[PDB]
């Protein structure tokens, strides 16, 4: 998937999680998010296409994705314990990480 | 597994490695440690529950876990070459990384 | 594989990619590079054997390998879309990351 | 996934297919559509919740989905032969089946 | 399995579902029902042996089995969301399809 | 395989079954027919290329293939019970389903 | 499955074996009995719910189930050699093991 | 794992089960106990190293482990039905089997 | 395999173990012995054919096989730790169990 | 499959290859040819039934099949590199090996 | 297995086939012979240890084993068609290939 | 991989084997050589591109590769028994086969 498609997967699955009422739907959505983020961390955002690959910006992009992966993993961990509301709250807190990256590079 | 259970897995398997006398027992123990550390790096320690997820502390927690993973992988690499004493010595050196994190966040 | 063998795998596969004329050969070569880099990031270079594992040098070594992994993943992503010339150009740009690390630690 | 989510998947993947430039993207998108249609054909749409399961309406609903599945399969058959433009044209033509069902039951 | 044995499987598993108190038991029973229905839909029942394979009676028979499969799938979808009572109600609802076919052909 | 290839596979395997003398050969042949029919039911025959995808012709074509699949499955069921002659007789009778569709659409 | 369900499975499959006419049906039925007995041997029958887990009754119950498993395995071995009538006769003789346990604990 | 390690595993997982608040944790812990007991039943405890392999003592040792395995399996059967509190009570009751063997052979 | 053939397998593999000079050969032989013992324990030997299946003789026969399986497992556990000489000594030790059963029933 | 049926498979798939317009169709046909050749090389053809199995004629027959297998592998290697026209030319070239054997033994 | 072990396996399984009364036993035995021959063809017999690896002797040895493999495969093909007596007769005839090689190199 | 790359693989792995100090490295290297030789035996070397596929030269080329495969398999058989020095000596001896073919066809 291309970077924009991975972002759309992330966005769609937050909506699924928010409206879900059981752990299976939540786990499935978080698993799709994990895969999208694992594909996206190695991408180059359009606004950074002219920057050195080892630039502070590109390193910060990767770091932010690795942090998002950690938070998705932790939300999935709650969902695998069947803690639906807690997993949903963790997914809501994810948005702060999405937004922080977007402010810099989207 | 919860964070404390992953730590207990790490602790138990260092003891197994120290007393082991063959590469199979060592490889098995290191594989369990690898899995425990892969589950733990995305956790939030109790003493950091009120901190921002992107805080210097939380980033340092993750970094320390990624370093521990690298050292476990390298010890496993020795054990897979059947170098039992060298793998045991690498596992002993792991303790410095465990202790360094504990001084800050346990 | 030992560190030097992983480097040889990386070097051999850049040569394969450069001369290739189809996506299958390129994808295969990049997959071998991905595996070599995943094995190598946890190694200790000979020139850093006496340094603390958490030293700035060792952390920089790991970081550089994680960056190389990201660039390999991205080249593979192009090749999986069958974009042979673009994947070859991405592999050529990899060399800057190889060389930057070598200047410091080889 | 619930019926609304499966419909969203179908729509998203039509857009991916239309903008695609390689067979890998197209095949993956059509495979996702196949999965969504296989999940959806046994669902009950809101407007038919009070009808007999063997009503003309529910039978017509199932028949339209089996039609859609066949057309997706045919498009995927083109994409597996790497015929990107032909598979894109088949995907565009699917829309008549989407619209026919929506006119009756959405 | 022969037709009568597949029917006995369907009947046994509806009773298991009704008595169940958790989603695992329900899911396991519905999966057995799926398999029995997949194996039965292509059979010729005793009272239709002297009809043409393309006869309206045989076509009606196959159609009824396909509607049964859809309803079993829909009940399984609820059970996979851990909705035990809803899946149990869906399982009672599919008795309508059992009954309709039996009325004509058992 | 295109529709013509799938029809050739069906015809080849009827001949294999007729001349066979053991259940293994018959089961394999019937399994190949099942796969060919599964790939063919979603095709559009040449003489229906100008009909709507939901035309009465196309829906009759699909219905005939589902009939054929059922009769193949039923023959395979006899072969799986090692009833060679009965499975051969069921395969021979398949010809009336082949012929009926051919009269209309071949 | 609970103990009653496992006993129902055992009884259903004895009847399938008795009426069967080929090795495939017999092998499948015996495989289902093996699974039911494997799930049942660890159960506590109602009439022993008040006995110590290590009581002479409970140990006699487990011993009878291991006997039954052995005799099922031996019947399955005959069926796997395609010896239908011999496997049917072995299944019939199983009844003396069923009955002996029932006299004491059912 | 050696006998001492398998005993440690059994003890650790009893504690995990007692403190657990969801079926996933309980099922995983019971699965680990099943594996440890399957490894241990064929071991020779230090105090019996000079006894015949068919001695009353070694036979009693094996019998006690087969008992334990049955009780673990029964507890896991409850946990697979998501019956957390009931599975916890079954795990607590296992301790009588642990203690009975320890009194004789530890 | 029949009982005599499983016995021949056990005998051949003890000799392979004694002559072996490495753990791979020993492990492979012990795994073959496990399979032969698993297949034999449910048989009725010629000298016991006219005994009841629950007779003391048949119970003794099954018990001896279970003790054999435990001893093969214990030897395999040593071989998996690469302890060739210890596994070879364990393999000689299990001749006691072979002999005891043969004394009574061969 | 019997020898004649494996020959028919080889012949059908050469024609599929010639008519193909993409590498997937070619790869699939060559894989079927590999399997048919692997199954045929050990057969005795009618015109050689009264020759010794080590006769020059039978040795020549096996040799020709091994050369065929190599040429099918080499054509498959081209097709895996997506070189459709080159793989098609390699497929025409292997008719020399078909012809040579047929000259002597068909 | 060393060459002597592989030859013992070949001889054991000829005897199993000769005394067998069903296709399952024959197929298994022939499958074990196939594996033994596959492991043996690359060996160097004692009486050729002093010959060049490419000597006429060693190449004749390899050729005889490829002959044997072909005849084993052909016997297995008959067994897979459930032709027990024909497969037994093919196995008996294998002895002329065994004997021819033994006369030269055993 | 093309023929030149497979030759490079063979040469690289001889060097890995010669410098190795453990069986894991040796086994992996020999496995890679086996794969390279299996790919290469069906290739056509540049100097033989104008020869008949059944020419003495091409037949000799295939025969030399089958020899090489046998010798690699024999070396791997030693390495699987953990006989590092013996496997290294077998790998060194392979070189005579490499050189014999190169003298004729490189
Ligand atoms: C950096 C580390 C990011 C994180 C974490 C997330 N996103 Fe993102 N996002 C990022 C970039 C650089 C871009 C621009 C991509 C481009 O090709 O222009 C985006 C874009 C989006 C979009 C818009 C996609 C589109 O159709 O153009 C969405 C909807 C989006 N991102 C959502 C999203 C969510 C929900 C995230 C957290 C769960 C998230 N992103 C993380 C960079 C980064
Ligand atoms: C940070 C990067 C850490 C690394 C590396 C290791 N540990 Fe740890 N450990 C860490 C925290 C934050 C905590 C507190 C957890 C809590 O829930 O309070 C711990 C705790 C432990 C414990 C005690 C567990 C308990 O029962 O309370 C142990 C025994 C332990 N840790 C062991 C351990 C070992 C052996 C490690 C290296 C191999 C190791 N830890 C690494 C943080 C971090
Ligand atoms: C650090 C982050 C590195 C990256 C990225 C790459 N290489 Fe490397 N390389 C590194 C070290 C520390 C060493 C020394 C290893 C030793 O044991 O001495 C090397 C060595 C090489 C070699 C020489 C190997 C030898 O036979 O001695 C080669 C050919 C090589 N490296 C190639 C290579 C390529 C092609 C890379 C990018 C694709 C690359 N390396 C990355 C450190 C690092
Ligand atoms: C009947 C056989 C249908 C076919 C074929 C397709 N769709 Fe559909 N769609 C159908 C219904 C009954 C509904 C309403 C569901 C509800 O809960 O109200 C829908 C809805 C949609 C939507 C809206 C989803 C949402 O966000 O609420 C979309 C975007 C949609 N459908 C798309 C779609 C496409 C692209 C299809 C063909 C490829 C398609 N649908 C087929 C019934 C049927
Ligand atoms: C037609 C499409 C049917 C559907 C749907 C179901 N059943 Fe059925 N059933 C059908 C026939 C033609 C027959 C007669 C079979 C015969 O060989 O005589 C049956 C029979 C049964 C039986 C009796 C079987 C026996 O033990 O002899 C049972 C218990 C039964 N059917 C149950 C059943 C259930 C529970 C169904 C829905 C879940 C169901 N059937 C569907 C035809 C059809
Ligand atoms: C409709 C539901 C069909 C069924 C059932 C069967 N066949 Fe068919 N067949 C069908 C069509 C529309 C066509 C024309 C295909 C075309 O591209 O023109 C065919 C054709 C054949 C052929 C000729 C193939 C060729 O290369 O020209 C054969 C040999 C054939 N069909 C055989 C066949 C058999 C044996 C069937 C039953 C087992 C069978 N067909 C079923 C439509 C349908
Ligand atoms: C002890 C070792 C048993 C063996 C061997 C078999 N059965 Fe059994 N059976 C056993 C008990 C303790 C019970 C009572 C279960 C309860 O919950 O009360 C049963 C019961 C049955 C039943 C009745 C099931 C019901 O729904 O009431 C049947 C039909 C039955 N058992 C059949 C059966 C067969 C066919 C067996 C041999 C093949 C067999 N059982 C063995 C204990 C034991
Ligand atoms: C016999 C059938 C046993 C059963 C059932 C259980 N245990 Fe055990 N245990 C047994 C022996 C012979 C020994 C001594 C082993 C030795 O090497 O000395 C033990 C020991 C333990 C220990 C101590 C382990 C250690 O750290 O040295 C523990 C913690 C223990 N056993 C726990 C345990 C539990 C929780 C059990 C039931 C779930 C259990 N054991 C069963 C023999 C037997
Ligand atoms: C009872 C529990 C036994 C155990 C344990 C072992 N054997 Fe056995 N063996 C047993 C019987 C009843 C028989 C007679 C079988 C018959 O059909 O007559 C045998 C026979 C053998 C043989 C001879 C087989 C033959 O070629 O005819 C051998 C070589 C043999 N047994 C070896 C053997 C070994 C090595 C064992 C332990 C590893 C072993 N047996 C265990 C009963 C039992
Ligand atoms: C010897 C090594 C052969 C090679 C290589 C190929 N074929 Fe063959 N073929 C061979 C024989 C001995 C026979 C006669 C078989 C018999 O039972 O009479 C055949 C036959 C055929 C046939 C006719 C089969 C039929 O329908 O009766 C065909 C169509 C055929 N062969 C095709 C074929 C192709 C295309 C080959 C290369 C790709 C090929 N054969 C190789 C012997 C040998
Ligand atoms: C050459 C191509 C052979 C074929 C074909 C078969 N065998 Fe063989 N066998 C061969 C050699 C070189 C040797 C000597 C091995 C040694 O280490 O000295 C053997 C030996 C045997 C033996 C004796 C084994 C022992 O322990 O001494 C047996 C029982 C034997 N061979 C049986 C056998 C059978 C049954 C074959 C055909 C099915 C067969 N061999 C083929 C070389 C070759
Ligand atoms: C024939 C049966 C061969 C055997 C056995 C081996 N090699 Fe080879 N090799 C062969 C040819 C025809 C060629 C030339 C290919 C070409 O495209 O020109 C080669 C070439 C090599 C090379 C050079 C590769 C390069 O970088 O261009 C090497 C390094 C090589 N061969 C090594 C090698 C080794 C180590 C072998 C045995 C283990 C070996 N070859 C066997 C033909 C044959
Ligand atoms: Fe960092
Ligand atoms: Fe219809
Ligand atoms: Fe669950
Ligand atoms: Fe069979
Ligand atoms: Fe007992
Ligand atoms: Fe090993
Ligand atoms: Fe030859
Ligand atoms: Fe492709
Ligand atoms: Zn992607
Ligand atoms: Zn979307
Ligand atoms: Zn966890
Ligand atoms: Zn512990
Ligand atoms: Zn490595
Ligand atoms: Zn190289
Ligand atoms: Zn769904
Ligand atoms: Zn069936
Ligand atoms: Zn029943
Ligand atoms: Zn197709
Ligand atoms: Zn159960
Ligand atoms: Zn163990
Ligand atoms: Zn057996
Ligand atoms: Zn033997
Ligand atoms: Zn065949
Ligand atoms: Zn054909
Ligand atoms: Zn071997
Ligand atoms: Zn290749």
């Amino acid at each position: 998937a291309d970077l924009e498609d991975n972002m759309h997967t992330l966005n769609d699955n937050l909506k699924v999680i928010e409206k879900a009422d059981n752990a299976t739907t939540v786990k499935d959505a978080l698993t799709k998010m994990q895969a999208a983020a694992q594909d996206a961390w190695s991408a180059t955002p359009p606004k950074l296409e002219d920057k050195s690959p080892d630039s502070p910006e590109m390193s910060d992009f990767r770091c932010g994705f690795w942090e998002l992966i950690g938070q998705i993993n932790a939300a999935l961990h709650l969902a695998k314990q069947c803690k639906v509301k807690e997993a949903q709250a963790a997914a809501e807190q994810l948005k702060t990480t999405c937004n922080a990256c977007h402010q810099k590079y989207r």
